[PDB]
């Protein structure tokens, strides 16, 4: 009987010694087993394992109160979703595209470099020590652990269709956006004004048009009684506010927004690109930069910067 100590853990800080008998697999002994991402379950303990951290279950009272302080969800099959991303995302490139961590494109990934490259240019802080810990190396270069926990959090495989707008909307709910505030006014010739307050996460996004100008001013939204009525901003507290639509052709101004996507295709499949507003306008495609004076292409989402805005109206 050959023995050797390692440690089990799930949010790889709080470790748990384990002595293994290495006659036996690690599923065996523990359950399901990751070593940074790679299933070891059906491998048994070779010499070289002594002494390294593994990734277990949160199979005990004490590992699902850990998992559940270090990301913030009590999903049977979280950490699984999790390393099977890792094993993928930790072979991707990031390189550095005009001071902000990209992806080189690989196994469909376009909706999260765009997503990566969006969350280094908005004001967000993550609640969850995982998203914290993750995003903060992912400024750095290292968006690995990142990239697997966007994946993780949105049930998404390495591989599947994303959309941008469903990403952020995952990501937002772990984020602190309580200080935010909108206010809606909805004028009906007939039914007359209603008043609505928005918190959270709906008082920074919006579907309907990619233009914060026109919001201000009101688009047009069918009302229950069947007229048209008007729908416009009085008031916003958030530090960005997020506009998406179905994908148009679109004109971003240099200088009149912050950073948006682009998406060319269908439904089903298609690539999105990240444009971005610094000195000019930058298209940052994976690892592909091109700048232009003006811009004109299916824009999806569109992110201004903001403090507090007051209707004139
Ligand atoms: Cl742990
Ligand atoms: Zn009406």
């Amino acid at each position: 009987v050959r023995t050797i100590k390692v440690f089990t853990t799930v949010d790889n800080i709080n470790l748990h010694t384990q002595v293994v008998d290495m006659s036996m697999t690690y599923g065996q002994q523990f359950g399901p087993t990751y070593l940074d991402g790679a299933d070891v379950t059906k491998i048994k303990p070779h010499n070289s394992h002594e002494g390294k951290t593994f990734y277990v279950l949160p199979n005990d009272d004490t590992l699902r109160v850990e998992a559940f302080e270090y990301y913030h969800t009590t999903d049977p099959s979280f950490l699984g979703r999790y390393m099977s991303a890792l094993n993928h995302t930790k072979k991707w490139k990031y390189p550095q595209v005009n001071g902000l961590t990209s992806i080189k494109w690989a196994d469909n990934n376009s909706y999260l470099a765009t997503a990566l490259l969006t969350l280094q240019q908005i004001e967000l802080k993550f609640n969850p020590p995982a998203l914290q810990d993750a995003y903060y190396r992912a400024r750095a270069g290292e968006a690995a652990n990142f990239c697997a926990l966007i994946l993780a959090y949105c049930n998404k495989t390495v591989g599947e269709l994303g959309d941008v707008r469903e990403t952020m909307s995952y990501l937002f709910q772990h984020a602190n956006l309580d200080s935010c505030k909108r206010v809606l006014n909805v004028v009906c010739k007939t039914c007359g004004q209603q008043q609505t307050t928005l918190k959270g996460v709906e008082a920074v996004m919006y579907m309907g048009t990619l233009s914060y100008e026109q919001f201000k001013k009101g688009v047009q939204i069918p009302c229950t009684c069947g007229k048209q009525a008007t729908k416009y901003l009085v008031q916003q507290e958030s530090p960005f506010v997020m506009m998406s639509a179905p994908p148009a052709q679109y004109e971003l101004k240099h200088g009149t927004f912050t950073c948006a996507s682009e998406y060319t295709g269908n439904y089903q499949c298609g690539h999105y690109k990240h444009i971005t507003s610094k000195e000019t306008l930058y298209c940052i495609d994976g690892a592909l930069l091109t700048k232009s004076s003006e811009y004109k292409g299916p824009i999806t989402d569109v992110f201004y910067k903001e403090n507090s805005y007051t209707t004139t109206i």
